[PDB]
């Protein structure tokens, strides 16, 4: 699977969402260079205005582009499942507010890495930080904790995202994640480790549609 990632790979992302009954779609395009753990993508809301803040969708919108150091490469589940791919499922609990449930299939279509997602959000507060659009347009750096889930030939992942609030406070988003292979071939089941992440959000000055431009780095560590 790793041999598929030694150069620059085109990426496509397609999401359909429903948050408290607000339906929307997002399309993204860009490229990944796993040698450097690097992603660059632009996302557009194709149905109009996004009903939630862009930062809340970053984690949902391709961990196969992480840089695994050579001494840890036997622990890279994500690339080992390729090209047939993996199912990535999450529950994201926004503290004092609602939750997202997501199901994604990540796989190659030809030479392009595709991430196709369905997202469902329930129990959000109309005047909370999500539906109230009180989150700053920025993004923090995190540690993503990974363990083997041998009963499903996959992995279990957990981490805390910190979203800055416009009043100086922080909105926590606790992430619970599971990944299972789509194919029935062998995968790399890892020892406990983590991914170190950093991300920068920006806007395309000429773009009038609701959108997000993102630069992200993901690097494995801990063994
Ligand atoms: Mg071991």
């Amino acid at each position: 699977g790793e041999e598929l990632f030694t150069g620059v790979v085109p990426i496509l992302v397609e999401l359909d969402g429903d948050v408290n009954g607000h339906k929307f779609s997002v399309s993204g395009e860009g490229e990944g260079d796993a040698t450097y753990g690097k992603l660059t993508l632009k996302f557009i809301c194709t149905t109009g205005k996004l009903p939630v803040p862009w930062p809340t969708l970053v984690t949902t919108l391709v961990q196969c582009f992480s840089r695994y150091p050579d001494h840890m490469k036997q622990h890279d589940f994500f690339k080992s499942a390729m090209p047939e791919g993996y199912v990535q499922e999450r529950t994201i609990f926004f503290k004092d507010d609602g939750n997202y449930k997501t199901r994604a299939e990540v796989k190659f279509e030809g030479d392009t890495l595709v991430n196709r997602i369905e997202l469902k959000g329930i129990d959000f507060k109309e005047d909370g930080n999500i539906l109230g659009h009180k989150l700053e347009y920025n993004y923090n750096s995190h540690n993503v904790y990974i363990m083997a889930d041998k009963q499903k030939n996959g992995i279990k992942v957990n981490f805390k995202i910190r979203h800055n609030i416009e009043d100086g406070s922080v909105q926590l988003a606790d992430h619970y994640q599971q990944n299972t292979p789509i194919g029935d071939g062998p995968v790399l089941l890892p020892d406990n480790h983590y991914l170190s992440t950093q991300s920068a959000l920006s806007k395309d000055p000429n773009e009038k549609r609701d959108h997000m431009v993102l630069l992200e780095f993901h690097t494995a560590a801990g063994i």
